[PDB]
DNA sequence: GCCTGACTCGA
DNA sequence: AGCGAGTCAGGCT
């Protein structure tokens, strides 16, 4: 049964209505200077396709796009935007998101298309993508009644899907969270990935150079420590040169078969010289091959930048991810791969990259929320919370307090904050399951009030279905009852960290949305370019400096008052390397 | 060519 | 018996 619609191929006045649904369709999974494929616009007066030759040569069109007042409704209009940008035209007046909808709604369904977001409301006069497309090797625009129609059908089920998600949404208290906190992201997201971030190619090659150089050495003489070559980088062969030629104690299996995982390796190091040799093949290797080949190949040569797309629309907790290259894993705790980070470089000359950075936001956010006494005490004297931790679990006082001592504290805090098992914290210390929970026991004789958020927040998960967020965020529970252990212990945590590690999340977003409006009130060049979770990294005019180092910190400290103060630190520096 | 497992990087 | 992302090897259709 075919869907009635216009093959237009003029635009008319009828389209131009101040309320729509729209479809930008970018086919390919990169959207950076993109095709767009197809327009659909549906509205009051009818059903339209348009040729995107013909609509976005179209002055009125152009400026029906731009026009704010000019509602529309779509689905990932942060694709759309961002391919539009590559062709010079804004697209503004975007009211309502059903990806973004979908998401807030429940993050599990994983929704990333319509058909998908339409089948949460019983709605299923609209196909797949993967099913229009097809997958892989076989994926391809199909013929223009075939993709019209498909374009049509999206954009009727985004009309018809509207009303029942924004009722939801407003149920669920979720109404402003989409509207005056999500959608806004998406347009600042979008900004950030059209300006991008500048590569020093020349430096990253050079790099390379002297890696391979390293690797070579590294690699014969693993081949001479095993009295022959292998495939270093199969686990596999490893393996077979390690227990079974080398004999080197077997200490932890996979499902596969024998782990050479680099802590399984760090204990085998005393019996013979290969491991070590194999340990730094495995740093040097994985700098090679994932930060200097991997981020080349996503250099535009065009310009020397990487546009990452950043996907709003995927974590449990609110958190974003970083795609094509990933920006949010550069390394940093090892000299060695920091220095990757030196090619990370400002866009024009004069400007210097800023980079501020919460200090324990997650910590803070479960002081406030479990309102415990002494957790909120330590923040309010700006202690070190891992010395601070120390001290209390082992009842010790702050120059009694080792090294060790500190390292295990902040493993504790570490697991509090990435909703860890007993069963992790073990394998995190190297210590036994008994002992990790010996370390857990000691930490709520002293949090009292964390112990007692944990307990309660499981119940109310069992009782309503699901943990929220500061900002009303939600994450359904329904493995919270399950008879398995692991299945049910793993909700019960996921219970317990939503709270803390998702409404930092929405903090940070906030600050996002505040920090932009704040920058163009001061008329200020500088522009944000990426978020990693905790921290974000702006470039800006030499001469802006001085000024962002008062406001970026007060606009990311007062994005919500909390019990607890938040607390900012920054750096700036020539490259992002040196904005530590 | 497509999928999966093993490994490792960040916050 | 955390999460996402990317790389690599090795296995099947
Ligand atoms: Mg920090």
């Amino acid at each position: 049964a075919k869907m009635a619609f216009t093959l237009a191929d003029r635009v008319t006045e009828e389209m131009l209505a101040d309320k729509a649904a729209l479809v930008v369709e970018v086919v390919e999974e990169n959207y950076h200077d993109a095709p767009i494929v197809g327009i659909a616009v549906v509205n009051e007066h009818g059903r339209f396709f348009l040729r995107p030759e013909t609509a976005l040569a179209d002055p009125q069109f152009v400026a029906w796009l731009g026009d704010e007042t000019k509602k529309k409704s779509m689905f990932d209009s942060k694709r759309a935007a961002v391919a539009l940008k590559w062709k010079g035209i804004e697209l503004c007046g975007v009211s309502f998101d059903l990806l973004l909808a979908a998401y807030l709604l429940d993050p599990a369904q994983g929704v990333d298309d319509v058909a998908a977001a339409a089948k949460m409301k019983q709605y299923e006069a609209v196909r797949p993508d993967e099913a229009v497309y097809g997958k892989g090797a076989k994926r391809a625009v199909p013929d223009e009644p075939v993709l019209a129609e498909h374009l049509v059908r999206k954009a009727a089920a985004i009309w018809a899907l509207e009303r029942p998600f924004l009722d939801e949404l407003r149920r669920n208290e979720q109404d402003r969270l989409l509207v005056e906190l999500e959608q806004p992201l998406s347009s600042i997201l979008a900004e950030m990935e059209f300006a991008g971030v500048k590569v020093d190619t020349k430096r990253l090659e050079q790099m390379g150079e002297e890696l391979a150089e390293q690797l070579r050495t590294v690699e014969q003489r693993i081949y001479e420590l095993a009295g022959q070559e292998f495939n270093i980088n199969s686990p596999k062969q490893l393996g077979v040169i390690l227990f079974e030629k080398l004999q080197l104690p077997v200490l932890k299996k996979s499902k596969t078969g024998y782990s050479t995982s680099a802590d399984v390796l760090e204990k085998l190091a005393p019996y013979h010289e290969i491991v070590e040799n194999i340990l730094h093949y495995r740093q040097l290797g994985k700098l090679q091959s994932t930060y200097i080949e991997g981020l080349l190949k996503v250099v535009r040569p065009d310009t020397k930048k990487v546009h990452t797309i950043f996907n709003q629309a995927l974590t449990q907790t609110g958190r974003l991810s970083s795609t094509e290259p990933n920006l949010q894993n550069i390394p940093i705790r090892l000299e060695e791969g920091r220095k990757i980070r030196q090619a990370f470089v400002p866009s024009e000359s004069d400007w210097l990259i800023f980079a501020a950075d919460y200090s324990q936001i997650e910590l803070r956010v479960l002081a406030h929320i479990a309102e415990d006494d002494n957790l909120m005490e330590a923040f309010r004297r700006d202690l070190d919370i891992h010395t601070k931790t120390a001290m209390d679990i082992f009842q010790v006082s702050e120059d009694e307090v080792t090294p060790n001592m500190r390292r295990q504290a902040k493993a504790v805090n570490f697991g509090i904050v990435y909703g860890i098992s007993d069963y992790g914290l073990a394998q995190n210390l190297n210590i036994s399951r008994k002992e990790a929970a010996e370390f857990i026991e000691r930490y709520f004789e002293s949090f009292p009030g964390v112990k007692r958020y944990m307990e309660n927040i499981v119940q109310e998960a069992k009782q309503k279905g699901y943990v929220t967020t500061l900002l009303h965020r939600r994450r359904y529970l329904p493995d919270i009852t399950s008879r398995n252990f692991n299945v049910r212990s793993f909700a019960e945590r996921m219970a317990m960290n939503t709270p803390i590690q998702g409404s930092a999340a929405d903090i940070i977003k906030k600050a996002m949305i505040d920090l932009n409006a704040r920058l163009k009130e001061e008329r200020l060049q500088a522009r944000l370019l990426l978020q990693v979770h905790d921290e974000l990294i702006l470039e800006a005019p030499k001469e802006e400096m001085e000024r962002l180092c008062r406001l970026v910190p007060e606009v990311m400290e007062q994005a919500v008052t909390l019990r607890v103060p938040l607390k900012v630190d920054y750096h700036y520096g020539s490259t992002w390397y040196d904005a530590k």
